[PDB]
Protein backbone atom coordinates (compact mmCIF):
# COMPACT_ATOMS: atom_id res chain seq x y z
CA UNK A 1 0.00 0.00 0.00
CA UNK A 2 3.15 2.24 0.67
CA UNK A 3 3.30 5.11 -2.30
CA UNK A 4 6.40 6.60 -1.22
CA UNK A 5 9.79 6.20 -0.84
CA UNK A 6 12.03 8.17 1.33
CA UNK A 7 15.66 10.15 0.33
CA UNK A 8 18.52 10.05 2.45
CA UNK A 9 17.10 13.78 3.19
CA UNK A 10 14.48 12.31 4.79
CA UNK A 11 12.13 13.53 1.95
CA UNK A 12 9.07 11.57 0.71
CA UNK A 13 9.03 11.47 -2.83
CA UNK A 14 6.52 9.55 -4.29
CA UNK A 15 6.44 6.31 -6.15
CA UNK A 16 4.23 7.56 -9.42
CA UNK A 17 5.00 10.65 -10.63
CA UNK A 18 3.80 12.00 -13.90
CA UNK A 19 6.24 12.38 -16.93
CA UNK A 20 6.02 15.50 -19.10
CA UNK A 21 9.01 14.39 -21.35
CA UNK A 22 7.39 14.67 -24.77
CA UNK A 23 4.24 16.59 -23.64
CA UNK A 24 3.93 19.19 -26.33
CA UNK A 25 3.25 23.17 -24.70
CA UNK A 26 -0.62 23.53 -25.90
CA UNK A 27 -0.93 19.90 -24.01
CA UNK A 28 0.60 19.68 -21.04
CA UNK A 29 -1.53 21.84 -18.43
CA UNK A 30 -4.57 19.75 -19.16
CA UNK A 31 -2.32 16.74 -18.27
CA UNK A 32 -0.95 18.51 -15.40
CA UNK A 33 -4.68 19.41 -14.50
CA UNK A 34 -5.76 15.58 -14.72
CA UNK A 35 -3.10 14.26 -12.79
CA UNK A 36 -3.45 16.43 -9.90
CA UNK A 37 -7.16 15.41 -10.52
CA UNK A 38 -6.24 11.82 -10.14
CA UNK A 39 -3.87 12.36 -6.83
CA UNK A 40 -0.84 12.79 -8.68
CA UNK A 41 1.86 14.53 -5.80
CA UNK A 42 5.26 14.21 -8.01
CA UNK A 43 5.61 15.81 -11.59
CA UNK A 44 8.70 15.49 -13.60
CA UNK A 45 10.12 18.51 -15.88
CA UNK A 46 13.24 19.39 -17.55
CA UNK A 47 14.14 22.37 -19.57
CA UNK A 48 14.98 20.41 -22.36
CA UNK A 49 11.14 19.47 -23.02
CA UNK A 50 10.62 23.13 -24.03
CA UNK A 51 7.42 23.24 -21.88
CA UNK A 52 8.63 24.74 -18.11
CA UNK A 53 6.73 27.68 -18.73
CA UNK A 54 3.47 26.38 -19.12
CA UNK A 55 3.61 23.80 -16.37
CA UNK A 56 4.33 26.72 -13.91
CA UNK A 57 0.69 28.16 -14.84
CA UNK A 58 -0.98 24.99 -14.81
CA UNK A 59 0.89 24.53 -11.45
CA UNK A 60 -0.29 28.03 -10.64
CA UNK A 61 -4.01 27.06 -10.78
CA UNK A 62 -3.98 24.61 -7.84
CA UNK A 63 -0.55 24.70 -6.12
CA UNK A 64 0.12 27.10 -3.45
CA UNK A 65 -0.70 28.97 -0.51
CA UNK A 66 -4.52 29.41 -0.12
CA UNK A 67 -4.64 26.65 -2.99
CA UNK A 68 -6.14 22.61 -2.93
CA UNK A 69 -2.47 21.13 -3.24
CA UNK A 70 -0.07 23.31 -0.69
CA UNK A 71 3.55 23.48 -2.39
CA UNK A 72 4.92 21.53 0.17
CA UNK A 73 2.50 18.78 -0.39
CA UNK A 74 3.69 18.43 -4.33
CA UNK A 75 7.33 16.68 -5.56
CA UNK A 76 9.02 18.69 -8.42
CA UNK A 77 12.05 17.64 -10.12
CA UNK A 78 13.91 19.34 -13.17
CA UNK A 79 17.08 18.30 -14.75
CA UNK A 80 19.95 20.48 -16.22
CA UNK A 81 20.66 20.54 -19.94
CA UNK A 82 23.59 19.10 -21.88
CA UNK A 83 24.64 22.44 -22.98
CA UNK A 84 24.60 23.87 -19.27
CA UNK A 85 27.08 21.71 -17.82
CA UNK A 86 29.51 24.78 -17.58
CA UNK A 87 29.96 26.17 -13.42
CA UNK A 88 28.86 29.32 -14.59
CA UNK A 89 26.08 27.90 -16.51
CA UNK A 90 24.37 25.82 -13.66
CA UNK A 91 22.79 28.59 -11.59
CA UNK A 92 21.44 30.36 -14.25
CA UNK A 93 19.96 27.44 -15.80
CA UNK A 94 18.07 26.52 -12.04
CA UNK A 95 17.12 30.29 -11.79
CA UNK A 96 15.36 29.89 -15.56
CA UNK A 97 13.60 26.48 -14.68
CA UNK A 98 12.68 28.26 -11.39
CA UNK A 99 10.88 31.64 -13.80
CA UNK A 100 9.30 29.18 -15.65
CA UNK A 101 7.84 26.95 -13.24
CA UNK A 102 6.97 30.10 -10.93
CA UNK A 103 8.64 28.36 -7.77
CA UNK A 104 11.13 28.90 -5.48
CA UNK A 105 12.65 25.66 -5.05
CA UNK A 106 12.57 22.03 -6.41
CA UNK A 107 12.42 19.24 -4.44
CA UNK A 108 14.95 17.45 -7.11
CA UNK A 109 17.34 18.92 -9.35
CA UNK A 110 19.32 15.96 -11.47
CA UNK A 111 22.07 16.01 -13.91
CA UNK A 112 20.41 14.80 -17.36
CA UNK A 113 23.07 12.98 -18.67
CA UNK A 114 26.89 12.88 -17.72
CA UNK A 115 28.02 14.05 -20.56
CA UNK A 116 28.22 18.00 -22.48
CA UNK A 117 27.05 19.33 -25.41
CA UNK A 118 28.90 22.94 -26.64
CA UNK A 119 28.07 26.07 -24.20
CA UNK A 120 25.20 28.19 -25.47
CA UNK A 121 21.48 29.31 -26.27
CA UNK A 122 20.94 26.03 -28.69
CA UNK A 123 20.31 22.71 -26.45
CA UNK A 124 20.53 20.83 -29.35
CA UNK A 125 23.94 22.50 -31.35
CA UNK A 126 23.87 20.27 -34.35
CA UNK A 127 26.22 20.49 -37.38
CA UNK A 128 24.62 20.34 -40.97
CA UNK A 129 24.50 16.39 -41.28
CA UNK A 130 22.63 15.99 -38.06
CA UNK A 131 25.42 15.47 -35.29
CA UNK A 132 25.70 17.34 -32.02
CA UNK A 133 28.68 19.51 -30.79
CA UNK A 134 30.44 18.44 -28.05
CA UNK A 135 31.88 20.20 -24.96
CA UNK A 136 34.47 18.67 -22.40
CA UNK A 137 33.06 20.05 -19.18
CA UNK A 138 33.39 17.16 -16.79
CA UNK A 139 30.48 16.32 -14.79
CA UNK A 140 32.60 16.21 -11.59
CA UNK A 141 32.78 19.78 -12.08
CA UNK A 142 29.09 20.43 -12.90
CA UNK A 143 28.37 18.75 -9.93
CA UNK A 144 30.32 21.02 -7.75
CA UNK A 145 28.51 23.84 -9.06
CA UNK A 146 25.07 22.04 -8.18
CA UNK A 147 26.21 21.63 -4.81
CA UNK A 148 26.11 25.39 -4.02
CA UNK A 149 22.15 25.31 -4.87
CA UNK A 150 21.23 23.24 -2.09
CA UNK A 151 23.19 25.61 0.30
CA UNK A 152 21.27 28.71 -1.37
CA UNK A 153 17.71 26.68 -0.43
CA UNK A 154 16.86 26.61 -4.29
CA UNK A 155 17.28 22.93 -4.64
CA UNK A 156 16.02 19.95 -1.50
CA UNK A 157 17.99 17.59 -3.35
CA UNK A 158 20.24 16.75 -5.85
CA UNK A 159 20.91 13.70 -8.34
CA UNK A 160 21.84 12.08 -11.60
CA UNK A 161 19.96 10.85 -15.06
CA UNK A 162 21.33 8.43 -16.88
CA UNK A 163 24.43 7.79 -15.22
CA UNK A 164 26.41 4.44 -15.02
CA UNK A 165 27.77 2.27 -12.20
CA UNK A 166 31.26 3.94 -12.63
CA UNK A 167 29.97 7.13 -13.40
CA UNK A 168 27.70 7.51 -9.79
CA UNK A 169 31.01 6.19 -7.86
CA UNK A 170 32.69 9.06 -9.40
CA UNK A 171 30.41 11.36 -8.12
CA UNK A 172 30.67 9.96 -4.87
CA UNK A 173 34.26 10.29 -4.89
CA UNK A 174 34.00 14.01 -4.49
CA UNK A 175 30.31 14.55 -3.13
CA UNK A 176 30.23 17.16 -0.80
CA UNK A 177 26.42 17.00 -1.19
CA UNK A 178 25.39 13.56 -1.85
CA UNK A 179 23.29 12.23 -4.88
CA UNK A 180 20.00 11.42 -3.77
CA UNK A 181 18.21 9.71 -7.01
CA UNK A 182 19.40 8.12 -10.37
CA UNK A 183 16.85 8.29 -13.13
CA UNK A 184 17.53 5.88 -15.93
CA UNK A 185 15.21 3.46 -18.25
CA UNK A 186 13.83 1.12 -16.41
CA UNK A 187 10.84 -1.63 -17.25
CA UNK A 188 11.34 -5.51 -17.50
CA UNK A 189 13.25 -5.36 -20.60
CA UNK A 190 16.08 -3.40 -18.90
CA UNK A 191 15.36 -4.54 -15.42
CA UNK A 192 18.39 -2.85 -14.11
CA UNK A 193 19.10 -5.12 -11.16
CA UNK A 194 22.53 -4.08 -11.25
CA UNK A 195 22.49 -1.15 -11.28
CA UNK A 196 19.81 -0.56 -8.73
CA UNK A 197 21.28 -3.04 -6.83
CA UNK A 198 24.40 -0.68 -6.84
CA UNK A 199 22.37 2.34 -5.96
CA UNK A 200 21.07 0.71 -2.96
CA UNK A 201 24.57 0.34 -1.65
CA UNK A 202 25.36 3.70 -1.97
CA UNK A 203 22.29 5.39 -0.45
CA UNK A 204 20.77 6.33 -3.89
CA UNK A 205 16.51 5.66 -4.83
CA UNK A 206 16.00 4.83 -8.28
CA UNK A 207 13.51 6.42 -10.88
CA UNK A 208 12.21 4.77 -13.53
CA UNK A 209 11.67 6.57 -17.24
CA UNK A 210 9.58 4.52 -20.23
CA UNK A 211 8.56 1.77 -17.28
CA UNK A 212 5.91 0.97 -20.11
CA UNK A 213 8.63 0.21 -22.81
CA UNK A 214 8.00 3.01 -25.02
CA UNK A 215 5.58 1.60 -27.31
CA UNK A 216 5.31 4.73 -29.48
CA UNK A 217 8.81 3.71 -30.79
CA UNK A 218 8.28 0.38 -31.51
CA UNK A 219 7.93 1.23 -34.76
CA UNK A 220 11.54 1.58 -35.00
CA UNK A 221 12.23 -1.83 -34.75
CA UNK A 222 9.03 -3.73 -36.29
CA UNK A 223 9.96 -7.08 -35.74
CA UNK A 224 10.07 -6.94 -32.07
CA UNK A 225 7.87 -7.94 -29.29
CA UNK A 226 5.57 -5.17 -27.77
CA UNK A 227 6.20 -5.43 -23.82
CA UNK A 228 2.35 -4.49 -23.05
CA UNK A 229 1.61 -7.61 -25.04
CA UNK A 230 4.20 -9.89 -23.43
CA UNK A 231 1.94 -13.15 -22.91
CA UNK A 232 3.13 -13.06 -18.62
CA UNK A 233 1.79 -9.64 -18.76
CA UNK A 234 -1.17 -10.15 -20.58
CA UNK A 235 -1.95 -13.33 -18.38
CA UNK A 236 -0.90 -10.71 -15.15
CA UNK A 237 -3.75 -8.48 -16.31
CA UNK A 238 -6.31 -11.13 -16.10
CA UNK A 239 -5.66 -12.65 -13.41
CA UNK A 240 -5.60 -9.36 -11.35
CA UNK A 241 -8.25 -7.73 -13.62
CA UNK A 242 -5.74 -4.55 -13.94
CA UNK A 243 -4.26 -3.16 -16.93
CA UNK A 244 -1.28 -4.53 -18.32
CA UNK A 245 0.12 -0.76 -17.89
CA UNK A 246 -0.96 -1.37 -14.20
CA UNK A 247 1.29 -4.68 -14.13
CA UNK A 248 4.88 -3.23 -15.46
CA UNK A 249 4.04 -0.49 -12.97
CA UNK A 250 3.06 -2.66 -10.23
CA UNK A 251 6.11 -4.71 -10.93
CA UNK A 252 8.10 -1.33 -10.11
CA UNK A 253 6.65 -0.44 -7.46
CA UNK A 254 7.07 -3.79 -5.46
CA UNK A 255 10.96 -3.32 -6.41
CA UNK A 256 10.90 0.03 -4.56
CA UNK A 257 11.15 2.06 -7.85
CA UNK A 258 9.90 5.23 -8.50
CA UNK A 259 8.34 5.24 -12.04
CA UNK A 260 7.35 8.81 -13.94
CA UNK A 261 5.18 7.49 -17.04
CA UNK A 262 4.84 10.32 -19.44
CA UNK A 263 1.28 10.71 -20.77
CA UNK A 264 -0.99 13.61 -21.61
CA UNK A 265 -3.98 10.63 -22.10
CA UNK A 266 -7.21 11.24 -19.19
CA UNK A 267 -7.92 8.05 -18.53
CA UNK A 268 -4.31 6.51 -18.77
CA UNK A 269 -2.59 9.26 -16.59
CA UNK A 270 -5.45 7.69 -13.74
CA UNK A 271 -4.85 4.37 -14.96
CA UNK A 272 -1.23 5.09 -14.00
CA UNK A 273 -1.72 5.75 -10.51
CA UNK A 274 -3.89 2.83 -9.25
CA UNK A 275 -1.00 0.48 -8.46
CA UNK A 276 -1.09 0.18 -4.81
CA UNK A 277 -4.11 -1.83 -4.38
CA UNK A 278 -3.05 -5.17 -5.49
CA UNK A 279 0.24 -7.26 -4.81
CA UNK A 280 2.56 -9.28 -6.99
CA UNK A 281 3.62 -13.16 -5.55
CA UNK A 282 7.40 -13.82 -5.54
CA UNK A 283 6.18 -16.45 -8.51
CA UNK A 284 4.91 -13.86 -10.43
CA UNK A 285 8.05 -11.31 -9.39
CA UNK A 286 10.11 -14.35 -11.18
CA UNK A 287 7.86 -14.20 -13.99
CA UNK A 288 8.45 -10.56 -14.74
CA UNK A 289 12.10 -11.21 -13.96
CA UNK A 290 12.35 -13.78 -17.10
CA UNK A 291 11.24 -10.79 -19.42
CA UNK A 292 15.28 -9.39 -19.08
CA UNK A 293 16.95 -8.57 -21.67
CA UNK A 294 19.11 -5.58 -22.17
CA UNK A 295 17.09 -4.27 -24.39
CA UNK A 296 17.38 -0.14 -24.23
CA UNK A 297 14.99 1.46 -25.85
CA UNK A 298 16.44 5.48 -25.39
CA UNK A 299 19.23 6.03 -26.97
CA UNK A 300 20.17 9.45 -28.92
CA UNK A 301 20.48 7.86 -32.71
CA UNK A 302 20.94 9.51 -36.29
CA UNK A 303 20.75 8.15 -39.47
CA UNK A 304 23.68 7.69 -41.97
CA UNK A 305 22.90 6.05 -45.34
CA UNK A 306 19.79 4.47 -44.11
CA UNK A 307 20.48 3.06 -41.04
CA UNK A 308 19.79 4.73 -37.22
CA UNK A 309 23.01 4.63 -35.33
CA UNK A 310 24.28 5.46 -32.01
CA UNK A 311 24.76 9.52 -31.77
CA UNK A 312 26.91 9.82 -29.00
CA UNK A 313 28.41 6.55 -28.23
CA UNK A 314 32.11 8.57 -28.87
CA UNK A 315 31.63 10.96 -26.40
CA UNK A 316 34.23 10.68 -23.89
CA UNK A 317 31.89 9.77 -21.11
CA UNK A 318 28.91 8.10 -22.63
CA UNK A 319 26.98 6.13 -20.03
CA UNK A 320 26.23 3.21 -22.02
CA UNK A 321 29.71 1.80 -23.33
CA UNK A 322 29.68 -0.28 -19.76
CA UNK A 323 28.02 -2.96 -18.77
CA UNK A 324 25.88 -1.31 -16.51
Amino acid sequence: TASSVLLHTGQKMPLIGLGTWKSEPGQVKAAIKHALSAGYRHIDCASVYGNETEIGEALKESVGSGKAVPREELFVTSKLWNTKHHPEDVEPALRKTLADLQLEYLDLYLMHWPYAFERGDNPFPKNADGTVRYDSTHYKETWKALEVLVAKGLVKALGLSNFNSRQIDDVLSVASVRPAVLQVECHPYLAQNELIAHCHARGLEVTAYSPLGSSDRAWRHPDEPVLLEEPVVLALAEKHGRSPAQILLRWQVQRKVICIPKSINPSRILQNIQVFDFTFSPEEMKQLDALNKNWRYIVPMITVDGKRVPRDAGHPLYPFNDPY
